[PDB]
């Protein structure tokens, strides 16, 4: 059967990763971004009583998706890339946004492309990939034939530092957070080569919801009216580095 | 609730629209185009049987949704986007497709873009749209405020024949057909503006399917593997028009 959201309260999993999910330390903590924005969309049309609960530090994407397979949440709303793999577990909602990835380096390495990480250019070992995200799927498929030989790394956080650091050369990220962080935080990162892995994000909900129907017709809604380009606009369209 | 497709027959509605699905006489039909190689791919992984069946000729994109609904067939596999009002009555697979829509017009024309739709440069009886498809909903939303003051189209064929007589100056029609059609069969049509209604085309099922899983789950496997981009590129990259 079916059922409507109103009334219902919802344990919502959020993840870190500006400027969807925004932590902030406060003197507790607040989130903002692109999720809470939507949150507030779909909790004022719907009627369920949110209860946000952000993953711990270091959470992997697929942890994510495990914790709330196995009841830690009703929903997770982010930057999730719908993949067979989850799609076996858990169920998604239409999709929130489009998705692809780029390539990320420091400025000054000598990498033009996805050619040079297929064709033996870079040490398996300097190219940085976290863990439990879709860049480690594509990783396995395409550039590895299915060895774990990268540079594992638990955060966007560790990747950046790397980078910076010169312990790895080179590593995987979504276009939108990867444009958004480039442009706005480490201006000595760049972005280089043609996008690839096109792909989708989606609400993570349990298989065979009872609330499937309500939250895929408000998201298509949303889609349609202009709110999703909107908050994309309100959140991403920004830079701030030279 | 769920279960393997292994075995189990399905009917499969398909609708005309070159190069999705291709009709041709001879007196027997064949089908062919990105449709059917798309079935034949899922039929070898899911093992089930394919009964594909062609809609009547004057069937409409909502009509084949309402069929599906109606029990006419089991799924439907197409360019078919993905709404609100329809997800309100079928449920749709994981996207096969990002899709968008852009304005069809004679070359010549002096549109611009969508401004001169809204703006009122063309009357609104100048502007074609085919009922029941998502064109029209955006063409009731955004330019008519609800109002059925279009000029009607029945068929693809309708639209082509308006615009090409004068008696429209324009209609919708969504990108990957729009890009074939004005690329391949008619070099005097072509398209302008930004694009438009940015949205997915996805596979229709019933609402609550038991094999939603096991469907999704193959669907982002040829997505993951590049077999929805291999067959993109086969169908949609021609450009016979000088
Ligand atoms: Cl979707
Ligand atoms: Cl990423
Ligand atoms: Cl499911
Ligand atoms: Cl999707
Ligand atoms: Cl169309
Ligand atoms: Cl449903």
């Amino acid at each position: 059967g079916s059922a409507r959201l109103k009334g219902i309260t919802l344990r919502i999993g959020v993840i870190e990763s500006v400027p969807f999910t925004i932590v902030a330390n406060v003197i507790t903590t607040k989130l903002t971004g692109y999720v809470l924005d939507l949150i507030e969309y779909l909790r004022d049309k719907m009627g369920f009583v949110a209860d946000v609960q952000l993953a711990p530090p270091n959470t992997s994407y697929t942890g994510l998706v495990l914790a709330l397979a196995n009841g830690d949440y009703d929903i997770a709303i982010g930057d999730i890339t719908v993949t067979s793999a989850r799609r076996e577990i858990v169920a998604f909602s239409n999709s929130i946004s489009d998705n692809s990835m780029r390539i990320l380096m420091r400025k000054g390495t000598l990498i033009d492309g996805m050619d040079d990480l297929k064709n033996g250019k870079i040490p398996y070992n300097r190219i940085g990939i976290r863990i439990g995200t879709a860049g480690e799927d594509y990783y396995l498929r395409e550039i590895s034939g299915g060895s774990r030989n990268f540079y594992p790394l638990k955060s966007r956080q560790e990747m950046y530092d790397s980078l910076l650091a010169g312990i790895i050369d080179v590593s995987f990220m979504d276009i939108g957070t990867a444009e958004y962080v480039t442009n706005n935080i480490y201006c000595n990162l760049t972005l280089v080569g043609e996008d690839f892995d096109k792909s989708t994000f989606g609400i993570v909900t349990p298989k065979e919801w009872l609330y499937a129907k309500d939250l895929d017709v408000n998201i298509l809604s949303l889609r349609e009216t202009g709110i999703l380009d909107n908050l994309k606009k309100k959140w991403f369209q920004t830079k701030a580095c030279p």
